[PDB]
């Protein structure tokens, strides 16, 4: 059909159909008189999976033979989404499968919609891990994703009467064709017990054992025949577990609860025991696997030459004392040598500066659950603080600030501090974030060890985030510049020489309108809602948080509405305002923001005076597969976090790659995106980080803005008086109270400049040719934000390995 989707050769199409029918018959045990679309999906899934295994076995064989340095990416989250189309894309099978299924009388797109998202992540951090795996395989690194096979991923969001309802994401209900259980590689993980000191060292005894059973998922590189492994651990009770009889058997569930469910918090730390168990579980099982693989190639001096462990946030921070424990207690290395090995092996990526997001585990939890690890942490702390005391003599407050152990009513371990001490590299995820790390929260650590601190600006995989979700745009680009950019996104710069090309302008604008029509159709078909596809698609999709300032978007939306009501017969650029994302189940304010959005939509969407000039849509159940549909359809990307709060953002990059213009603050990766595209091609507004600091020193008085901005006053009056909630007039009193009195994120401070900047958006949209020329300038400069670039930087600057675009034999 289209070039980038690969060849549909007669022989391959014939063979695919053959194997499709084989799987439908032998694997699914169905005749086609009784087969459902789900059966068809599964037959296709198994057919495509067949093409992976050869490459998967040979890739892993190749690594055993060549013994390269191995990269272990430890994450509690891998937000993979669907796997079928991604696998076809990377294997160059998409056209062939499309042809094969068409000839069998099936629509492949329809079959693709049947696959459940692997929703094993909350948002940005989880999706970064997924993009990273793709890029690592594409760059031919011997890389392994290690995590937890959660039985339930991020909850499915239902909206009921404007409120978020959560339901269990039973993603494994119909099975997972992609994974391969490896019950033969089951490993014991120990919890509780106590520490016994013998003549020859400490011993961790009387432990409760939970089994860790690995499930391997293939991670195909882009058309390089490399298939890497994502290994996810499942919790299993041992067979002597609690072994009246019936109850002992039923209580096996307690052990297995460890891998039951993903904690649904984005940028918030909940100090729950089960979460700590999850964290240790993934770490303990992974490290044993790492060491097994290392021995099967006594001298641990070479360990850091053969192993890199990347800690995705502090969640797997226990890797540090666990590695120490194994090296010291089990392998009998001396402390200092073990420490050297640990430090050189481990590296830590920080993903946030929000205090409430930082992991600080109560000492009593670790005391009970992991008594040996606490001992190791204390020892690490003492030796680290001795180094600080020697470098900054007499600086007693520094010692307190830098301690891994934080004092107070409850003593806690600061896991970030642990990570910095036990890692040779610490990185932020955007240049401004990395600078904030060195200047504020980790300033002391930066002063002690400046060489540890790095930047690795985030990226997104252009495979999933252009080729897969936007084939139309991928195609028109490939027509002019060829296919090479898909694994070398910098080549998109070549599109700058087409910014005045009339045919290309027409095509860019055409691909967008097609995406918008297809999405407008998706909304009607699956959610029965009416939207004008000629309107500006103004979208903000991301987790619901106060720092992300969906509320500031809400204020603008209400402003537009009030302006329309004020002058009904005046022309305004029509907008469809789409806001989507999940609120953490216990985050009350975030749940109120969702209610507000739906409440605004209720008023706005049914006001006859408005017509189709303004629509407010809350996109339910925002997730990876929805991101793939709405992002190619967006004209305007809302990236409006208070400066200094969004470590990087990655949704921003996805929108940039797919032909949306960005309205955003100079926060996270927005700064580098503006830098790449040019500030003239970015709708930048609001306080910079420095302005927020100046405001904090002065004191933020929201009332000042309320008093001096009549349009803002009206909105607040409307909210308070019950304009948007006639039956419950005080429903939004919390939101008003928060905005007026305890707004940590200064929504009012950015309101005026935001509304003003939004007017400049509407102005540009009135001129389609110039809008599109600005779009071309964005797409053309989005190259830096490929995760291939990010991963190449990790490889060279942290892991000490060379990426490779060279193919393995097919
Ligand atoms: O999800 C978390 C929790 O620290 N942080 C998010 O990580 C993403 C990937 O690095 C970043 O893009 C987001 O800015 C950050 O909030």
């Amino acid at each position: 059909q289209i070039s980038v989707r690969g060849l549909a050769g007669v022989e391959n199409v014939t063979e695919l159909k053959k194997n499709f029918n084989r799987h439908l018959h032998f694997t699914l045990v169905k005749d086609r008189n009784v087969a459902t679309p789900r059966d068809y999906y599964f037959a296709l899934a198994h057919t495509v999976r067949d093409h992976l295994v050869g490459r998967w076995i040979r890739t892993q064989q190749h690594y055993y033979e060549k013994d390269p340095k191995r990269i272990y990416y430890l994450s509690l989250e891998f937000y993979m989404g669907r796997t079928l189309q991604n696998t076809m894309v990377n294997l160059a099978l998409e056209n062939a499968c499309d042809e094969a299924t068409y000839q069998l009388g099936l629509d492949m797109e329809e079959l693709e919609e049947i696959e459940e998202d692997a929703g094993l992540g909350n948002g940005g951090l989880g999706r970064l891990a997924a993009c990273f795996l793709d890029s690592m395989a594409t760059l031919g690194l011997a890389a392994y994703g290690y995590g937890i096979r959660y039985e339930f991923g991020i909850f499915n969001q239902k909206i009921c009467g404007g409120w978020q309802m959560e339901e269990a994401d039973d993603w494994l209900r119909y099975g997972n064709p992609w994974e391969k259980a490896r019950p033969e590689f089951t490993l014991p993980v120990h919890f509780y017990g106590r520490v016994e000191h013998t003549s020859q060292g400490a011993k961790w005894v009387d432990t409760q054992v939970v089994l860790a059973m690995p499930y391997d998922t293939p991670v195909p590189g882009y058309r390089n025949n490399v298939v890497n492994t994502m290994r996810l651990w499942s919790a299993k009770a041992p067979n002597d577990f609690n072994l009246g009889y019936i109850q002992a058997v039923l209580d096996r569930n307690l052990a297995e609860n460890i891998s039951r469910v993903l904690y649904p918090n984005d940028n918030f730390f909940e100090g729950k025991e089960l979460r700590l168990k999850q964290e240790y579980f993934v770490v303990a099982a992974t490290l044993q696997d790492i060491i097994r693989r290392f021995k099967s190639s006594t001298n641990f001096d070479a360990f850091p030459d053969k192993v890199a462990i990347q800690l995705n946030d502090t969640h797997p921070s226990l890797a540090i004392p666990e590695l120490m424990r194994v090296l010291v207690d089990l392998e009998r290395l001396d402390w200092d040598k073990a420490w050297e090995v640990t430090v050189k092996t481990c590296a830590y990526t920080n993903h946030t500066v929000l205090p409430e997001a930082l992991e600080r585990w109560p000492v009593h939890l670790l005391e009970t659950l992991l008594p040996r690890h606490l001992q190791i942490i204390y020892e690490i702390n003492q030796r680290f603080l001795n180094r600080v005391a020697a470098a900054f003599p007499g600086d007693v407050d520094r010692l307190r600030r830098m301690s891994l152990v934080e004092e107070g009513a409850v003593k806690r371990i600061n896991m970030a501090h642990l990570c910095i001490a036990g890692s040779h590299a610490v990185n932020g995820v955007a240049r401004i974030h990395s600078e904030i790390l060195k200047k504020t929260i980790f300033k002391d650590f930066y002063e002690l060890e400046p060489h540890k601190f790095q930047n690795k600006t985030n990226g997104i995989t252009p495979r999933r985030w252009l080729v897969l979700c936007n084939p139309g745009l991928a195609e028109i680009i490939a027509e002019r510049i060829g296919e090479e950019y898909i694994s070398d996104l910098d080549q998109l710069r070549k599109l700058l020489s087409y910014v005045d090309d009339e045919a290309f302008i027409r095509d860019v604008a055409k691909v967008k309108q097609e995406n918008k029509l297809k999405f407008a159709a998706y909304l009607e078909r699956e959610y029965k809602v009416h939207i004008n596809p000629n309107s500006l698609f103004d979208v903000q999709v991301k987790r619901i948080h106060e720092y992300k300032r969906q509320l500031l978007n809400c204020l603008h939306v209400i402003t537009l509405y009030n302006r329309i009501k004020k002058e009904p017969n005046k022309f305004v650029v029509p907008r469809t305002v789409m806001i989507g994302g999940k609120a953490a189940p216990g985050y009350h304010m975030a749940k109120m923001i969702i209610k507000l959005i739906t409440a605004i939509g209720d008023v706005v969407n049914h006001d006859p005076v408005v017509g189709d000039r303004l629509r407010v849509i809350f996109l339910e159940n925002y997730r990876v597969s929805l991101a793939e549909k709405v992002i190619p359809a967006a004209d305007l990307s809302e990236q409006i976090s208070t400066a200094g709060t969004e470590a990087s953002g990655t949704g921003n990059m996805k929108f940039m790659l797919n032909g949306a213009l960005t309205i955003g603050t100079m926060d996270g990766a927005n700064v580098e995106m503006a830098e790449e595209a040019g500030e003239e091609n970015f709708f930048i507004f609001g306080m910079r980080v420095e302005d927020v600091d100046r405001l904090d020193q002065r004191g933020y008085n929201a009332q000042e803005y309320y008093d001096r901005i009549p349009e803002l006053r009206q909105i607040i009056e409307q909210l308070s008086s019950g304009f948007f909630s006639p039956k419950q007039p005080d429903l939004f009193k919390d939101i008003v109270n928060m905005l007026m009195h305890h707004d940590r994120f200064k929504v009012f401070a950015d309101y005026e400049e935001y509304v003003k900047c939004q007017e400049r958006v509407s102005a540009l949209y009135k001129n389609p040719r110039e809008w599109t020329r600005m779009v071309i300038r964005n797409i053309a400069t989005s190259g830096k934000f490929s995760s291939d670039r990010t991963i190449a930087q990790y490889a060279r600057e942290i892991w000490g390995v060379e990426p490779s675009r060279q193919r393995l034999p097919a």
